[PDB]
């Protein structure tokens, strides 16, 4: 194609067409599609995602958005388009799925850029093990496709897939994100063994035992190294000999993931989701205290979560059904809400999973231990509405995927999310100091605070759902000054962030910098020397490479 | 000092005098140690180990061998230390402890090195939180040290430490090696958060959460970097924010850590050590398969480990107590040795954790299910002579350290062990396959077979204990000859080994070839980005330095 | 001399001794002088003050300290002294008087620094001009110096003198550092003309018109450039042709000063100090407000200057002279306080010059305006007591130098200033916000705030004065604490500073960050193209030469 509405920085529009040209030839024109026009800035859906840019914008709809899109047909293309990128310093930006909102989308931190997308063509699930009780997959399959191989393959007996909230994303693509999931299998970045990488240089690359190399058999003779099987140890244990790279793939710019190993958990033999309501607003204090103990002491099994009232109800309906008003509902109207839905002021889900022993035995306990609050009451799933907020986690707390959740994206008019995420103490003193703050910063920006923590042993993700209507332009003001000022605050508390979006990963960089910001001035370093053109999505994180002058790039 | 006995590679005396010189003037002669004679090639014992070379070597004794000693007092002297390392181009080799024999012990790669001691000064239990339930730690600190550390201060009823075998080694420098533990808190690699290390340019750095600074109080002020205070999350979540750096510490010579989060496991309120000895040396077969699904299914709930009849046998005696037979003993007598001392051919030691209800329910699905195995017999620690084995593990099963087990070394008259790891499946066809490839090469070098599997969750780390007379030249030389040729066979059969001795990591990190040593080349950019200079422990896991030509070097 | 108690970053005890062998050999064991130990030590007194290192340190006493200190007998030596520091890449930190007491003295930012005394033997008063009304001098002219030799030589009555309140520091060093004082030439930057200093390389070179070459006569052959006399309109006119340079010389490590061009008042004819004393603490808004407009309609004169009652009470009495209480003083008791000593609660201080006339015009017209104020009363010197600090103040604005001042000093036991100075618009509610937060952090500390606000045209430098015995730790700590929080609550609120001391220059620079540091980025390209060694007192107001690592550095 001709003129993309953008182009990277230095680079003329000879090039860009001298560059895409080569691309089409390559991996041929249905696989390539440049951004010539606005018609073409289309925000998708989250069952048809948009590729150009960030579908739930903070800043200008147009602010990031790609020069073109190229889907490469297998891992020998990537490795060519990645030589061609050096060639034209033109920078890349790999996206599995796109599915990534509320944390910028398909949208690249650098404009102009190409957008690699891994999941089009290498969609397949290459494995799935029983007795290793693990499977193997490229970019393109999603948690509900795995879900579906599963199933017809009526592995769903032996095995069970661990999910995040709505089911759409990249299985790898999360997991190299670090984004939790439900089941005891919830740490994502924590279950993967053995992965495979482009290097900036287009070398490929195994890891752990993946670097073994699998005995040579007459079946295998011949096999492009993309092709070639793993050794038997890849997927069963992570740390291989010598340093241990891996993490320098997760939310960073080193490299392009072609595959990696998850693992899976065996059907348990037992499972009973459970609910059990707090009433009051100030109840989150003693309710965590009572937690912290029963998740070290493996009482509590998964990743649970204590939800927000309007959470839930937002998944129950729009703020409109609730009230006509204009500004951030009362305490009172939010008690009035809870009496409606039987809801506490915080719902606190979570599960049982074993042989009736040992489940009995742990219901009780915990049972037991909740009722030092006053009020509290304990449901299953099958005890509530056809509609409840539990008969849905029942299936998220069993690997099943569902899409019901996204219906909390709908509370104001033009939906659209965004992810504060400051990570908290197991602690309720803690715990209530950050909700109060990350409050009434909301108050002030005339947001309605929602929320829910997710459990992990020592510590809670704090996650903060900003709601905003995508075409008021001054709330979205409002709200990149919520977000901003929410950064700050929590910095100045000994509060961090596990991710963000585009638009705040410099400032988030920023809070990461003792000792006058070794560990990015360390990363940088790892970064020029093993991508000395800086082809690989420059920014993310915050890491820049050396070509990018800090003062015009960061933000 | 003047002379040492041997010196760095490329490095006049004139220069050593001068570099030796100005550190003397830095730590004071106290801390520093030149050796200059033979005298100082003393090999210690476990009680009070050598820091000049190799105990257990299978090389010459004097191969290995440091210039001179230095025991920095603080992390000030450690970047000082470094810089004047950078001006002569010296090499490092730092080591907390000293302990990790089998493994070549305090010996330094690339002779004529300085070997730093990290645990002399730096021996301070720096934290302990009962909320966060971990600690935080000085290279200093040895296992028994800590588990004092919690009994004096009366912790010991809150929080249990996780113990490898004997207790004396470095809680730190065993972690970032990876090495194993036994309670659930076993994988030691896996339970640490949040770490410092000084790079080769001698800046500090903490890491995940590390980075995020404690805000500033009246109290905190003019603290000096290495003496700040960590936030508050620090230590209760690993990933921080951006690429997951720690990896690059574990296993290789990218810098040196001065201090490191672990977590403690709770006392768990139940506690029952078992065993189940298994008849025949092909039940380790059906043990291993059964072990399988209870290990996935968390019937089997810390690191469990099959031993071979020999290892429990070498710590109630010696070979000469049992056979004036100066050759590896016949299948006969094994079966008679085990017919003596009451236990199997192989013997699965385990343990419980919880209360009583939990304990009763999983033992009754753990003996149910060994059932299958015709002449078992589930021992209780109570059931068993005031000897066994298993009076000893139970301790170990619960934190508590010992030294009973370094019996075993005793088997042959000089004692020296060398440690042969590959990994393997949790597989009875694959468990068996490997033993017996092991065994043959031990016979053919006329070593008896020893070893004990460690059972992680995919798989087993296969420890093949080779003891060998370090007097006995020929001995060695057959010794040097099983090895290599173990790691060739294993090789071409998908076994790999995740740590071993100096005299080896060329060849193991060469079996991890995919690709044409991609790995090996991704970290050696890594390596030469961060040290230029290569003074960091080069040759550590085999990836050296550009300076260190892998002619003369490799080995 | 041997060895130093510290040395610069990156250098051997047997470079310092080589180094500092060849200084000796220079300018002569008189000049040079190794800091070999504690007794060195000592800090002095404002009247013979030490150049080893801070006198009032807020940080350790021996964190900043030089390793030696050196002399120059005159501009060759410097030229060659500073070739020597190449060779050897050691830090210079040049100094005139050392005066710069609550900046942090002599000492240097970093330590091991040889500190260059260029006042001890470059003393002499080049020059004095009548016609131009000006004169030259070299580093060690004090004011009080000037003021003699002008009235040994009669020149009294043709020329005053500006100075600052304490009269003993380098006319050109407080000129170059941008300091103020109290005539109608209290700018002292801007009232210099033509300069002179030694470039990192050793070359000479003067500025403005000092570049255009005085016309050979015969007398003047032969003459060393240093020794060269200037054009006629050197000090005439600043601007000279081309790039204005002069400013890279202020309050930077650029290069290193020899001489310099300053103006001279003319004798105005008239003068008559004045007072007027505010009653209540919240005058200061309108006093403010109505001295606005005065300043810029020329009304106001000279740099009057609003005193806060404790300051004046400072040079009258010690705070236990006032009462007997550890802790921030209560609004009652300094009601009390202004009572005894008849001030308000804020003092304005202020001059008239001129012929009667005018100074009677004016005196109306500043009467009238500052009678708006409730209960205002207006002092004349005769009209007070023979102590009063408006007696004092009344030849200081007549360029009169004293020591009065420094009594204030001792309002606690062990003495020791520090300044925090943020600038502040001529606004009443600009200065009141600004009081109200120096203020509350004050107390936050238990200090008693102590400031004074001396008027520029459309600006006033807010001097707060934080006294603060010198012995006790934890109040350091407080302090450090109180300067910190000041620095950062300021900046959030539009406020910079125009100077400190140099535990805080780069915290400092650091609010100057619009744009991504631009500011900095700049200057480091200047400072690295003007000395790649970094050898000119690398930090000075942050700006770090390359080799300095800001990881290691930066504080
Ligand atoms: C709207 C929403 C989002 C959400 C959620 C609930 C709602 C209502 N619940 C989530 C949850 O419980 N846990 C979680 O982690 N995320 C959840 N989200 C956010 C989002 O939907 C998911 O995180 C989703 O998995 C993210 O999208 P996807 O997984 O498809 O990721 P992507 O679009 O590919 O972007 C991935 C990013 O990582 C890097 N990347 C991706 N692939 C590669 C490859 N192959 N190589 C290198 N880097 C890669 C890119 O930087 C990209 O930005
Ligand atoms: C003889 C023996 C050994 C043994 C064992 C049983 C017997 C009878 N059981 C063990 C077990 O159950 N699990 C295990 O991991 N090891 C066991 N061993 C071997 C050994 O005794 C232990 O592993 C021991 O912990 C090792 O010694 P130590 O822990 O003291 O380690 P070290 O002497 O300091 O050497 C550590 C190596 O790691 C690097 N290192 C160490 N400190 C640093 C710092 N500060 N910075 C950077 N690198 C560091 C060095 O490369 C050094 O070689
Ligand atoms: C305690 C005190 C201080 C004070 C004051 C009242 C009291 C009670 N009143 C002052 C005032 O009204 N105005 C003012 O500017 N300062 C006042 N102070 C602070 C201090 O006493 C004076 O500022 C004093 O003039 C500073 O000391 P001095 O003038 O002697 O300066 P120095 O010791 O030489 O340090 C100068 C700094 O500038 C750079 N420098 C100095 N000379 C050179 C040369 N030749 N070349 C290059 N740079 C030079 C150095 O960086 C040095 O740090
Ligand atoms: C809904 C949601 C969004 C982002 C996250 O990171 C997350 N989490 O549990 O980690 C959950
Ligand atoms: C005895 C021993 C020696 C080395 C090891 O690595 C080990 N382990 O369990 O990992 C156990
Ligand atoms: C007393 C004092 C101290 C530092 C200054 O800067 C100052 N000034 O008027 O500029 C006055």
């Amino acid at each position: 194609e001709f003129r993309p509405l953008t182009l990277p920085p230095k680079l003329s529009l000879s090039d860009f067409n001298e560059f895409i040209q080569d691309i089409i030839r390559i991996v041929g024109s249905e696989n390539v599609e440049v951004i010539s026009s606005k018609d073409q800035i289309v925000d998708g859906s989250y069952m048809k995602p948009t590729h150009t840019h960030d579908p739930h914008h903070v800043m200008d709809q147009d602010y990031f958005l790609a020069s073109a899109i190229v889907a490469p047909r297998n891992v020998a293309d990537v490795q060519s388009i990645v030589g061609l990128a050096n060639k034209f310093s033109f920078p890349l930006w790999p996206i599995s799925i796109g599915r990534n909102s509320g944390y910028g989308g398909a949208a690249p931190r650098v404009s102009g850029s190409v957008v690699l997308d891994m999941g089009k063509n290498m969609n397949r699930v290459l494995e799935v093990n029983v007795e290793g009780a693990y499977c193997v997959v490229e970019p393109g399959v999603t948690y509900h496709d795995l879900h579906n191989y599963l199933e017809a393959n009526n592995l769903r007996d032996k095995l069970w897939l661990d999910v995040p909230d709505l089911g759409g994303g990249s299985v790898l693509g999360n997991a190299v994100e670090r984004g939790v999931g439900y089941t005891p299998y919830g740490d994502h970045w924590m279950m993967h063994s053995g992965m495979e990488v482009v290097l900036a240089n287009g070398e490929l690359l195994r890891t752990g035992m993946g670097a073994l190399p699998d005995p040579k058999r007459p079946e295998t003779m011949g096999l492009k190294p993309e092709d070639q099987p793993w050794s038997k140890i890849a997927h069963l244990f992570p740390y291989g000999f010598g340093p241990y790279i891996d993490g320098l793939f997760s939310q960073s710019n080193m490299g392009i993931v072609t595959k990696i190993g998850i693992w899976l958990m065996p059907n348990p033999r037992g499972y009973q989701s459970y609910l059990i309501t707090l009433p009051k607003d100030g109840d989150l204090k003693q309710a965590v205290d009572i937690i912290r103990p029963l998740r070290l002491g493996m009482a509590l099994q998964n990743v649970p979560t204590i939800r927000h009232i309007l959470l839930d109800a937002a998944v129950l309906g729009d703020k409109r059904s609730y009230s006509s008003r204009t500004e951030p509902l009362s305490d009172e109207e939010l008690d009035k809400i809870a009496k409606q839905l039987n809801l506490g002021r915080w719902n606190f889900y979570g599960a049982l999973y074993g042989p009736e022993p040992i489940r009995r035995v742990l219901w009780e306990t915990i049972k037991d231990a909740f009722s030092a609050i006053p009020g509290v009451k304990f449901y299953f799933p099958e005890d509530t509405p056809e509609n409840s907020v539990l008969r849905v986690r029942d299936k998220t707390m069993q690997g099943i995927p569902t899409y019901d959740e996204l219906k909390w994206i709908d509370w104001l008019p033009n939906g659209a999310h965004l992810f504060f995420s400051p990570i908290a103490k197991v602690s309720g003193e803690d715990a209530m100091m950050q909700y109060a703050v990350t409050k009434k910063r909301c108050q002030e920006a005339g947001l309605d605070f929602i929320g829910t923590f997710t459990v992990g042993m020592r510590e809670m993700h704090h996650i903060v759902c900003i709601v905003f209507n995508k075409k008021d332009l001054i709330q979205k003001r409002k709200v990149q000054w919520l977000m901003r000022t929410l950064i700050d605050d929590c910095a100045a508390n000994g509060w961090g962030e596990y991710r963000t979006h585009l638009a705040f990963m410099d400032q988030i960089m920023e809070t990461y910098n003792w000792n006058n910001s070794s560990f990015l001035r360390f990363n940088e370093v790892l970064k020029n020397a093993v991508d000395p053109n800086g082809i690989i999505a420059p920014g993310k994180s915050g890491v820049w490479p050396s070509q990018y002058s800090h003062v015009t790039w960061k933000l």
